């Protein structure tokens, strides 16, 4: 009957009898009837002694009860924000999920717990995550009146949906690109470094993307952190017919970097002479000169691009 007394003892916190008892050789993870075991109990009761010590005794920081209850399911549905974040450490299942479908999110957002929520979203919860009844934690939420975490929800889920088009554009999937827009993902966003997504579907050639991001309102002449538009990207990588749509949607055909370089400067260094030429027919400046005193045609000499050198000498 140690399990039973170990049970008491974690519930009561009692530290020492706790270490008393798995001494003598009381079974970490015994379990009532319902199927709650010591760690299931100190973790609802909030003794953060008797849960490091579980811990660090062979308690199985996963374990579950007759309705699939985790002791992360506890801690986040009574507030211990500091057991919380030991239970995370020891490899708590984060987006472990109930009979009902409910989530440790779907609890910290139901009882209204900001703290205990914006822990779990940075050890990645999912904020998507639909229980029985259809309702995700950001729907708990604005049913009990916690409007603040259901806004921080929202933010995640949105800052969620955006990472997901720029990698959507990114890789080519068109059907993924397309249906993230008409879930209200922002055709504007930009990763750490300025890329949006026409940035990166310029980059990697996608066409059919640029297309699709144009004709939701995405801007052309968006600045990386370095000044980069994505005509700038599709020129020095030689995508000519994305150059075209660029240039026919409203693209600055002047733009400058950070180091002056412009769009002509880019096509000529890396030899692509179909744009070159479709620069100039819509107005490329052919004598810029970037910061280090550089036009495109010194760059093309310096690249050994003849042909290139000799379409910039006539139109200058």
């Amino acid at each position: 009957d140690l399990g039973k007394k170990l049970l008491e003892a974690a519930r009561a916190g009692q530290d020492d009898e706790v270490r008393i008892l798995l001494a003598n050789g009381a079974d970490v993870n015994t379990a009532d009837e319902t199927g709650f075991t010591p760690l299931h109990l100190a973790a609802w009761e909030g003794h953060l002694g008797i849960v490091e010590v579980l811990l660090k005794n062979g308690a199985d920081v996963n374990a579950n009860d007759e309705r699939g209850h985790t002791p992360l399911h506890l801690a986040a549905y009574t507030g211990h924000l500091e057991i919380v974040e030991v239970l995370l450490k020891n490899g708590a299942g984060v987006n472990a999920t109930d009979v009902i479908g409910t989530a440790p999110l779907h609890l910290a957002a139901m009882w209204g717990h900001l703290e205990i929520v914006e822990v779990l979203l940075k050890n990645g919860a999912d904020v998507n995550a639909q229980d029985k009844f259809g309702k995700t934690p950001e729907d708990l939420a604005k049913d009990n009146g916690n409007q603040w975490i259901a806004q921080k929800l929202e933010e995640a889920k949105k800052e969620d949906l955006d990472r997901k088009l720029l990698e959507a554009a990114r890789a080519g999937h068109r059907d993924e690109v397309e249906d993230l827009i008409k879930n209200g993902a922002d055709v504007n966003t930009a990763d750490e470094t300025g890329f949006t997504p026409l940035h990166l579907a310029a980059w990697e050639g996608h066409l059919g993307i640029v297309e699709v991001l144009l004709k939701n309102g995405a801007d052309v002449n968006a600045n990386d952190e370095r000044g980069h538009t994505p005509l700038h990207l599709a020129a020095y990588t030689g995508h000519l017919e994305i150059v075209e749509v660029l240039l026919k949607n409203g693209a600055g055909v002047n733009a400058t970097d950070v180091i002056g370089t412009a769009p002509l400067h880019l096509a000529a260094m890396w030899g692509h002479l179909e744009i070159v030429e479709v620069l100039l027919k819509h107005g490329a400046d052919v004598n810029a000169q970037d910061k280090f005193g550089k036009t495109p045609f010194d760059l093309a000499i310096d690249n050994g691009n003849e042909d290139i050198a000799e379409v910039l000498q006539k139109a200058a």
